[PDB]
C-alpha cells in the first residue's frame, strides 16, 4: 500500500451559539451551501483528516464526538478515529482522521491560550492541536477573538498572544512560533472581524447581501484591511469569500440578520459580518490548494452559519537510507553564497544565525556576522561565505528537495531570536549558485529579511 504524496484536509469553524445542533449537520462536511462549493460527485469520497473548530460550544466532548462521527460515517460509511481533542471553556477543536491513517499520524500535541487579563480573561482565547503526518508536520488552531465591531485592535492583539503563546510542535525549534513550526498552519474560528460600515447602512447592507453582491462589503471587512496593512495574520492565505455574511442571523431561519442593538447584546450592533474565517500559511513551494470554502444554509440553531474549507496537500514520506537517519550522507551538502540579513532593528549587539530542519541531525549555529548600516538607516548584518556547510541526514534529491531550513537571527549578547523565516530547498538546479530570500518576523511582525545565495549538492 503506497504512502500518499497528497491528502485532503476538511476544516470546518462553527459558533454554535451555546445552543445544541440540529439532528442533520452532514451540509458542512460535504462543503454545501454557499460559497465555493464541494461537486456532488466527491459526496461519498472521505477527506484523509477532518478538524472541526467550535465556538460557545454547550456540548460535552463526549457528546459532540458522537454526533461528528455519527455524520461522518453517515456521508462516508467509514468509522472515523479520533486524533485529538481539547476545550478551554466553550472553545473547542476536535481531529478525527481515516483509520488507514492512524500508524502516519505521530507527535499529537494540544494546548491552548486564554487572551486578554481580569475582565478580558475567562472566555477568548484558542485551542490547537498538531501532528506529525509521516514526514509532514501540520497545526490547526481554533481561536475564538474578542467581539464587537469597534475592538478590532484587540483582536489584532488577540492573535498575536495567541502566536506567541501556543506550544504546539516541536519543542527543539525553540526560536520559531507556530506561524514557523508546520509545513502547513491552519488557523480557523470565529475571528469577530466585522464589516466597517456605519449603523446607518444597515438595511443598504441586508439588500447588498440579498443581491448576492459582497464587493462593496468586503472591501470594508476588517479583517481583509487589518491583513492589506500588515496588522495582523501576516503571510497567511485566505480564500476569496464568495458566501454570505455569516453573523449575525435570527436562529431558526437563515431569512433574517439580527443586527439591532439589544440589552443581550450590550446595546451594540452587530452589521451583518464574516466573523467566521479559515486562513492558512504553508512553507514556500509546498502544494496546498482550497477546493472549498463557504458556510452551509440549512444548520440554524446558531446566529452564526457553520463555515467549511478544504484542502489539498502535498504531504513526504517518512524516508529512510542505508545511511540517516542516525548518521550524515557525506554525498550531501547546502551551502550559503554571499548571504546577509537586513534588521529594522535599532540595536547595535553582534547577531549569529541558527539553521533549524528536519533533514539535520540537530541545529547549526553560525559564527556572528559583520555589521553595517544600510543606506536607509538600517541594519545590514553580513555573513558572507562565513556560513557552515549544513550536512543533511539523507543526500538523495526525491528527500531533499522537498526540505526547508528554518533561519533565526538571534543576538549575541541576549541569545534572543530578532528574526524568523524559512528557505525552501525546491530548487531549480542543484550544484547550481541559486538567489533564496525569505522575510524575517518575530511575533509573527516582520522584523527584516535574509538574502543571499544557496548551492545544493544531492546524490544525483
Ligand atoms: C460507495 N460508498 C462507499 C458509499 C455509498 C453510499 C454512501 C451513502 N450512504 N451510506 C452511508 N453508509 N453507508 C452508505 C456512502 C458511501
Ligand atoms: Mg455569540
Amino acid at each position: 500500500q503506497p504512502e500518499p504524496d497528497m491528502i485532503t484536509i476538511f476544516i470546518g469553524t462553527w459558533n454554535m451559539g451555546n445552543a445544541p445542533p440540529p439532528k442533520k449537520i452532514t451540509s458542512w462536511f460535504l462543503s454545501k451551501g454557499q460559497g465555493k462549493t464541494r461537486d456532488d460527485s466527491a459526496d461519498y469520497i472521505p477527506h484523509d483528516i477532518y478538524v472541526i473548530g467550535t465556538q460557545e460550544d454547550p456540548l460535552s466532548e463526549k457528546e459532540w464526538l458522537e454526533i461528528l462521527k455519527h455524520s461522518l460515517q453517515e456521508i462516508t460509511s467509514v468509522t472515523f478515529k479520533t486524533v485529538a481533542i481539547h476545550t478551554l471553556w466553550n472553545i473547542r477543536i476536535v481531529v478525527l482522521a481515516k483509520p488507514e491513517h492512524e500508524n502516519r499520524i505521530s507527535h499529537i500535541c494540544t494546548d491552548n491560550v486564554k487572551t486578554g487579563i481580569a475582565n478580558t480573561l475567562g472566555n477568548k482565547g484558542a485551542v490547537g492541536v498538531s501532528f506529525m503526518f509521516n514526514g509532514t508536520s501540520l497545526g490547526f488552531v481554533n481561536s475564538h477573538l474578542t467581539s464587537g465591531s469597534e475592538k478590532k485592535l484587540r483582536r489584532n492583539q488577540n492573535y498575536m498572544n495567541i502566536l506567541r503563546f501556543l506550544a504546539l510542535g516541536d519543542k527543539k525549534l525553540s526560536p520559531f512560533n507556530i506561524t514557523h513550526r508546520f509545513t502547513h498552519l491552519f488557523w480557523f474560528g470565529d475571528l469577530n472581524y466585522r464589516v466597517d460600515l456605519p449603523t446607518w447602512e444597515a438595511e443598504t447592507i441586508i439588500q447588498k447581501i440579498k443581491q448576492q453582491q459582497y464587493a462593496d462589503l468586503l472591501s470594508h471587512d476588517q479583517l481583509l484591511t487589518e491583513r492589506r496593512e500588515q496588522k495582523v495574520f501576516l503571510h497567511f492565505e485566505e480564500e476569496e469569500i464568495t458566501f454570505a455574511p455569516t453573523y449575525r442571523f435570527e436562529r431558526l431561519t437563515r431569512d433574517k440578520y439580527a443586527y439591532t442593538k439589544q440589552k443581550a447584546t450590550g446595546m451594540k450592533y452587530n452589521l451583518p459580518s464574516w466573523c467566521d474565517r479559515v486562513l492558512w500559511k504553508s512553507y514556500p513551494l509546498v502544494h496546498v490548494v482550497c477546493q472549498s470554502y463557504g458556510s452551509t444554509s440549512d444548520i440554524m440553531t446558531s446566529d452564526h452559519s457553520p463555515v467549511f474549507a478544504t484542502f489539498e496537500a502535498g504531504v513526504t514520506s517518512q524516508f529512510v537510507s542505508k545511511n540517516g537517519p542516525g548518521t550524515v550522507d557525506s554525498q550531501g551538502q547546502i551551502e550559503f553564497l554571499r548571504c546577509y540579513a537586513t534588521l529594522k532593528t535599532k540595536s547595535q549587539t553582534k547577531f549569529y544565525l541558527e539553521f533549524h530542519s528536519s533533514c539535520l541531525e540537530s541545529f547549526v549555529k553560525s559564527q556572528e556576522g559583520e555589521n553595517e548600516e544600510g543606506s536607509e538607516g538600517e541594519l545590514v548584518v553580513k555573513f558572507g561565505e562565513t556560513l557552515p556547510k549544513l550536512k543533511p541526514i539523507i543526500s538523495d534529491p526525491e528527500y531533499l528537495l522537498d526540505q526547508h531550513i528554518l533561519i533565526s537571527i538571534k543576538s549575541s549578547d541576549s541569545d534572543e531570536s530578532y528574526g524568523e523565516g524559512c528557505i525552501a530547498l525546491r530548487l531549480e538546479a542543484t550544484e547550481t549558485q541559486l538567489p533564496i530570500y525569505t522575510p524575517l518576523t518575530h511575533h509573527g511582525e516582520l522584523t527584516g529579511h535574509f538574502q543571499g545565495e544557496i548551492k545544493l549538492q544531492t546524490s544525483q
